[PDB]
């Protein structure tokens, strides 16, 4: 909407106070012109059209519960945006300042988010298996990184490339949570997960195995569900991009770690140089090698601890 660029302030899911940039035009929108052509938060009223009503309120204070998961998936939009564009050069998910768009209150009861090839889409969960997805940082930026990854590599969203596309989506989400630097992990979802429940997650990349996901490719799904395992196989390589970055031994190869800077710098240009839409695990040990050996030299110790970290989780 035309309108006045205004800071408003509300409190998110779990109960934070954050001021959100929001544009003033009759009402306050959330409508945030300081990033980009903007990014919008719509509400999807408990429905399933999308993307719904662009999100109107008359006082530009966003404290009732019905307003937590809006103020925080816009608030982490713009945060996702800010990682990509600070630390990739990167502007929006496209290259060239797409508007974000994002939909909350998405169905009843819905327990996951999604990109719907245009916009983000939130659901509130159950109140048992999720609280509203919007609350997690990771969840937020692995629903961006979705779009990045569909304007760049392209990765189809099955068998090894759709894990891959999985992958991408936990690693860019667990960068951006440390980005932003509140109780950072290399697990994906926890802020959201469970409310009844302490101390878990939906993934871990440090040990995919504690959720049931594979940490080795000899440990491949290769059945049908799950569009052939995207978010079960994507463990081998969230394993692999744990411990580029860590370290660590794993099924006896030893990995040194190069940090977390690093682990983004390679897989980036991995992304959005190298990896197609058919990429297999093969093919992104051979971009992400590829990648190092662009940034840091042939005989690196980036490039040899990419190497390492895939032959620890079997890939070659
Ligand atoms: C329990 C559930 C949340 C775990 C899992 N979800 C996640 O892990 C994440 C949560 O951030 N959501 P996502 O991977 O974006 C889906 C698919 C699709 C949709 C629209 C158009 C084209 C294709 C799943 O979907 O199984
Ligand atoms: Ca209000
Ligand atoms: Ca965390
Ligand atoms: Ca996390
Ligand atoms: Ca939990
Ligand atoms: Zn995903």
């Amino acid at each position: 909407i035309t309108g006045t660029s205004t800071v408003g302030v509300g409190r998110g899911v779990l109960g934070d106070q954050k001021n959100i940039n929001t544009t003033y035009s009759t009402y306050y929108y959330l409508q945030d012109n300081t990033r980009g052509n903007g990014i919008f938060t719509y509400d999807a009223k408990y429905r399933t059209t999308l993307p719904g009503s662009l999100w109107a309120d008359a006082d530009n204070q966003f404290f009732a519960s019905y307003d937590a998961p809006a103020v925080d998936a816009h608030y982490y939009a713009g945060v996702t945006y800010d990682y990509y564009k600070n630390v990739h050069n990167r502007l929006s998910y496209d290259g060239n300042n797409a508007a974000i768009r994002s939909s909350v209150h998405y169905s009843q009861g819905y327990n996951n988010a999604f990109w719907n090839g245009s916009q983000m889409v939130y659901g509130d969960g159950d109140g048992q298996t999720f609280i509203p997805l919007s609350g997690g940082i990771d969840v937020v930026a692995h629903e961006l990184t979705h779009a990045v990854t569909d304007y760049t590599a392209g990765l189809i969203y099955q068998n090894e490339s759709g894990a891959i596309n999985e992958a991408i989506s936990d690693i860019f989400g667990t960068l951006v949570e440390f980005y932003a630097n509140k109780n950072p992990d290399w697990e994906i979802g926890e802020d959201v997960y469970t409310p009844g429940i302490s101390g878990d997650s939906l993934r871990s990349m440090s040990d995919p195995a504690k959720y049931g996901d594979p940490d080795h490719y000899s440990k491949r799904y290769t059945g049908t569900q799950d569009n052939g395992g995207v978010h079960i196989n994507s463990g081998i390589i969230n394993k692999a991009a744990y411990l580029i970055s860590q370290g660590g031994t794993h099924y006896g190869v030893s990995v040194v770690g190069i940090g977390r800077d690093k682990l983004g710098k390679i897989f980036y240009r991995a992304l959005t140089q190298y990896l197609t839409p058919t990429s297999n695990f093969s093919q992104l040990r051979a971009a992400a090698v590829q990648s190092a050996t662009d940034l840091y030299g042939s005989t690196s110790q980036e490039v040899a601890s990419v190497k390492q970290a895939f032959d620890a989780v079997g890939v070659k």
